[PDB]
């Protein structure tokens, strides 16, 4: 099947400069549809879970300080090639070199010691899963049809 | 203190309508500060304790599988008199009567056998407290601050 | 029946500023649903036979040079009680006494020898079915479901 | 001159989604003028015929069911390398490759037995002339000034 | 003649959250004409001047505290009826009190010791007269076409 | 430092489009800071002084004509390598070239004897301190914090 699920983390400088919705609003638009979410306060240990193919980076720190730093709001979007698609929305990680359209290039730019960059989302398929697993129990993912999910149907 | 919370609650219509992300917008935009949020699928028995002021009321079965028809987004909203401008903004019970520039008045109108009307709203501090505790513990609401917060201090 | 069709015409001041689309999505948003649409170019003749009942004022000749000075888009909206709420989203006649948030309140304000405001809107059932009539056939009209038409269904 | 019209079609995805409104402003923000437009309701002969260059390719039936699904919304737009511009604007077939920004991009990504995205864009100024023939008579078409034409006189 | 002129001023709350180009567009698409604007840092003895109506009420010191907190942007807006069109757009003083689709009704709520509504506008053609003379040489004000201009010419 | 400071002019097409809005609130959601701005009318004079590297090539009438045509709205604008940054949000310089999503992408496409672009953007650090010095005098330039400002300190 195409249809798969990425985890999304919308960063402390998306939240604490109020483009929650805005960022929602782009995944809604697109048709990706959102099977789990919820506003968390990531403590050090979950962040350098998620994040632990950066531990030994220079940038390490910084990032987690950043992660941490307010409550973000981490979901799922399901859909289909809904991983590499939300990764082209996402646009380049440092959001300077993002193009205009993508989330980081129409959101991001300043930095502190870690390179904010709005949203967080899973590389790969692999990447998805496991990440999904550190933020959402089975409970808190729901199968539920969106408006217009009857008509891509294949009679 | 002005600073109150309030408990706000995105209905399957506006979940199924993809309006979560606009909807959340409006309260940002407002300077409304999310301290709580997540998506949810709220079953009868809960349904039930959170809309039991309409027990006796004719619609009160319609409404509760209006709520449990599809997952929700629960949230909670601080700021100054955020139990009154969130119901502000939010506009009359009926989406046709609601005024142009509301939520329900921009984004509601086909009803069900209940009145499909995009999201609930507490109607006072005192109920936004009840709500509040029927969805959330302590542990997931939370204290931080907003970009502006800093320039409303003295 | 609740669910009723009206007439829009997206005036010739509204197709030159650009603003088609925007006045469509409000719409479209709404929940009301498009059953038949196109753009024409309203002649004399026609223009007043749509505005008939204001053949005896001092401004229907301003008033018909002004629907027919540019092409226009015509629509049938159909939803529930379709007629009173355009007739809300749109606002006062005179854009400067609409209120934010309405059509004419958010677009309109220049005039000329005729009160400028975006769009028309038939102010009755009746109205609709006469000034639908005008425009279309009933093969220009169409039954189609909209992506949440099954979420209202019992 | 460089003027040019292309025939766009909203196809029954964005209708149903109630996305006219939104692809129509875009050319309108663009500066592209609409000369025409109107909603209909395709039927087979029609869509096969404006899709002729498809009826060998294994992906036919689908597209054709598709495009009769519900009614679209056809119009003609008028300017400046109108053709290739609204290509562009359109974004990859495949709505899941289209970028960012583009109409594909932001609102395409579900497909049925048909790749459903959105829109259809002539791809040449030969396609365009022979598209809006067939949806269109020269009494639907209109010549009438847009707000900032004089803007653009070349004195 | 209907066509008049009136002063806007967006707060520095409306700078500081990045809000002066929604706050703009509202007036472009309502077809108003910005026919003069700039930022700058107003200093208390200009603040006063300009609030010279509230130099006996308990709020005057921190209303100049406010308007002098960070650079603003004044500008003149031209169009039909202006003065309370603009003031229609704003909304209540009191941000809370403001219905939802005006400028202060939409983006205003939190307050200081002063109440923040993100922007002022003139309260007649007398006081936008003297404000603008407050804040403009005649050479920085414009007269020149926006693009509709002509469709609304007899 | 990163900080950058780049001037840019909202033209007299985007002006007279009621554009002026919209434009700026690009650059505010990407997080640049307006430090100063105002609207002027350019005169040939000052226009022959901005454009000194155009005045050998064929264009440079219609495009003092153009950049005069009506009063405009200069800016500067500052933030991390904010140059490069505002002049990938314009987009190629033939708005029909500017990518969906750009400034020049979106707004821009019809043209008169200048090809008409929305706004202009420093090219360069060396340029936007040239052109920052003829249009605005020290005084009109503001140093003063944004919403978020505080975010992105390096502790
Ligand atoms: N060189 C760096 N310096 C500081 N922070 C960085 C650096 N590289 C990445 N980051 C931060 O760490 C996050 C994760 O890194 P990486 O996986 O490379 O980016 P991506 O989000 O595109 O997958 C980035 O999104 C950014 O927040
Ligand atoms: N008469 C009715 N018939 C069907 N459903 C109704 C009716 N009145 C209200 N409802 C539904 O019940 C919900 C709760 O009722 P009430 O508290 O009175 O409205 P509100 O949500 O505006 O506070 C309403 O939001 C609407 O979804
Ligand atoms: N007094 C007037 N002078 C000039 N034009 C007017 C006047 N009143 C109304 N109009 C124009 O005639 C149109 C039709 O009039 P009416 O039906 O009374 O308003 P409405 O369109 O709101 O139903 C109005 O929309 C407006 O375009
Ligand atoms: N391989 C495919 N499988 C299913 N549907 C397709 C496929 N390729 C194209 N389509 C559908 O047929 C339409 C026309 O095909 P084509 O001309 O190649 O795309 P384009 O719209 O970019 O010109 C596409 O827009 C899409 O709706
Ligand atoms: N009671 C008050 N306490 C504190 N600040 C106030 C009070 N009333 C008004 N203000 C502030 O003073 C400004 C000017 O007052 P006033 O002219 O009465 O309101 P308006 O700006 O709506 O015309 C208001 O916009 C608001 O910023
Ligand atoms: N070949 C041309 N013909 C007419 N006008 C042009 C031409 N090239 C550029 N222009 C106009 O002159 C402006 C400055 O030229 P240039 O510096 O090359 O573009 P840019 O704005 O991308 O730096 C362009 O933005 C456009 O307004
Ligand atoms: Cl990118
Ligand atoms: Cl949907
Ligand atoms: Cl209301
Ligand atoms: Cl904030
Ligand atoms: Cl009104
Ligand atoms: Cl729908
Ligand atoms: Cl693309
Ligand atoms: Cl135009
Ligand atoms: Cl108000
Ligand atoms: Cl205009
Ligand atoms: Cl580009
Ligand atoms: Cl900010
Ligand atoms: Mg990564
Ligand atoms: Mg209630
Ligand atoms: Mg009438
Ligand atoms: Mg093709
Ligand atoms: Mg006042
Ligand atoms: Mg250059």
């Amino acid at each position: 099947s195409e249809t798969e699920r990425t985890l999304v983390i919308i960063k402390p400088d998306a939240v604490v400069r109020g483009l929650i919705g805005e960022i929602i609003s782009r995944f809604e638009k697109k048709g990706l549809k959102i099977v789990g979410m919820k506003m968390i306060w990531i403590d050090r240990e979950l962040a350098e879970k998620h994040y632990e193919e950066h531990r030994e980076k220079p940038f390490f720190k910084a990032l987690i300080d950043y992660i941490t730093k307010t409550p973000v709001v981490v979901m799922v979007l399901e859909g289909r090639y809904a991983v590499e698609v939300v990764r082209k929305m996402a646009g380049a990680t440092d959001p300077k070199d993002a193009a205009p359209g993508t989330i980081r290039g129409d959101f991001g730019l300043e930095v502190s010691d870690a390179i904010c960059n709005v949203i967080h989302a899973s590389d790969s398929k692999e990447s998805a899963e496991r990440e999904i697993s550190l933020f959402f129990k089975p409970e808190e993912l729901f199968e539920y049809p969106r408006a217009a999910d009857w008509f891509y149907k294949k009679g």
